[PDB]
């Protein structure tokens, strides 16, 4: 009987629920993962919530991930829903911007004349009990610091978006064993609540590709979260400016740490597939 | 535009797809692949048209996989083109049964009252002009025979049940790198219009476990023809009995090689999961 929307932000791929009505979320993070089961149910890499707002703001977004896990933020995810709140609203809509409630924060997409979709995503957490991680004190940054992965040692920068993520520099993206060692990173003892890890190829100083292997989700086609850790991440390192694009396998998004109040700023599309119905 | 339903044939998944109103499949192959695309489409292992009956049938079935090409049978498919069916008849249904006509000739489900469907899925084909495979010569059957696969020798059996299926008998199928040898197997050049591969592991002589690399769909939870074609391949080696539960990543088949009329008879479940529109 639920009734959905599937989007996908650059194959990063969404139930979207209509849950104005209440703020009980329509199905239980159990029911989420049989839901986004790809074989059994309608397959996605989870279920996004358009719930009533809080606090002034205009609505509020849940995400359960694939495996039932609620994170704290998808920027993808934030991108589709805002698609998806300029359609049930319609010709009620007035106004080109969302502010929209979070665990992580207000976060505010923007819907651009050229179709995509521009997020203030926030600032970035760059402190390791912001993360959280256990690589460095609470109080200190976590740049190009070890991290131990089944024997050999890896540099990582670790960055939050109000989700954690693990940033590590490689010559050759495409070459990493991802289905292999991404496991290995997100339930490595460094992380308390577990980390995305993003391995990422610096092409120039405004060019980054990235491949993702997802807490609670796993290999995926986009990650707009873990693509804006990964450009704070390539700053703070010097490998990179704050402007660039970052390169996903399902297609480019356009990554801003912005000079003028520090904020992130992600622009990327949504694209709307299918509405359907569960049996 | 195009409304659908989802089903699925013990994890074998399916976009099914009304066209009583033309002979003409509504979508081209090159639609079928974005449709079964699991990212940026609905996903599913292949597309399944319920048509017009021809030479008496009640409907005629075709399915293309989800690489786009066109099988010549599919039988976790047709139990939910069963299912789909008498959905669309609703109460004017007045039988049990549908002869549907396929490129494999008619194959006749029945919806039995315990809710699963039972199908005469015709005479297995054994010479080896009907797989078709040149491993022997066109009139010669195919048991226990030779084929070299990236330097390693492999004992295969090929059986047809309209679709060709190249059967192995292995002490482990779960260590079976299917990832890497199925494409091996479905390419190879003994196999003119490629091949299914079946990995089979005798648990007894009424228990078979089974893994499949499908000719353009790659690894799937469950096949209907490829389970009935494993059953007959143990039959044929001496392995099995003709009547045999077929265990399947996604569940169990149970099939019997019936000595009435030497016909494979395959009974499964279907399941209904969700109706949908394209937008
Ligand atoms: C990929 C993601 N949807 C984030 C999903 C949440 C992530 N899997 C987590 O568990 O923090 C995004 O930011 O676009
Ligand atoms: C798996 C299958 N759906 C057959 C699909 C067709 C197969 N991929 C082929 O190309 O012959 C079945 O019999 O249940």
């Amino acid at each position: 009987a639920i009734e959905f929307t599937k989007y996908h932000g650059l194959g990063n791929d969404f139930i979207l629920i209509d849950n104005r009505a209440s703020k009980t979320p329509a199905i239980t993070p159990e029911k989420a993962v049989e839901m986004c089961d790809r074989h059994f149910g309608i397959g996605a890499d989870g279920v996004i919530f358009a719930l009533p707002g809080e606090n002034g703001t205009d609505y509020t977004m849940r995400i359960f991930n694939s495996d039932g896990s609620e994170p704290e933020m998808c920027g993808n995810g934030i991108r589709c829903l805002a698609a998806f709140l300029a359609d049930l609203e319609g010709l009620s809509r007035n106004k080109d911007t969302y502010r929209i409630h979070t665990l992580a924060g207000v976060i505010t997409p923007q819907l651009t004349p050229d179709g995509q979709i521009k997020v203030d995503m926030g600032l970035p957490r760059l402190l390791a009990g912001e993360i959280p991680t256990n690589i460095a004190a609470a109080d200190q940054k976590v740049i190009n610091q070890p991290l131990e992965v089944e024997g050999k040692t890896w540099e990582v920068t670790c960055v939050s978006m109000g989700n954690p993520h693990c940033i590590t520099f490689v010559e050759d993206v495409a070459a990493i064993p991802l289905e292999t060692i991404g496991p290995k990173f997100e339930h490595h003892p460094a992380f308390p609540q577990r980390t995305n890890t993003e391995f990422i190829q610096v092409v120039s100083r405004d060019y980054l590709k990235m491949r993702v292997w997802e807490r609670g989700a796993g290999i995926t086609l986009a990650c707009g979260t873990g693509a804006c850790a990964s450009l704070v991440a390539a700053v703070l390192t010097g490998r990179s400016d704050r402007l660039a694009t970052v390169e996903l396998p399902g297609g480019p998004l356009e990554i801003e740490w912005s000079e003028v109040d520090q904020r992130i700023y992600m622009t990327g599309p949504a694209d709307r597939v299918f509405t359907g119905k569960l049996h």
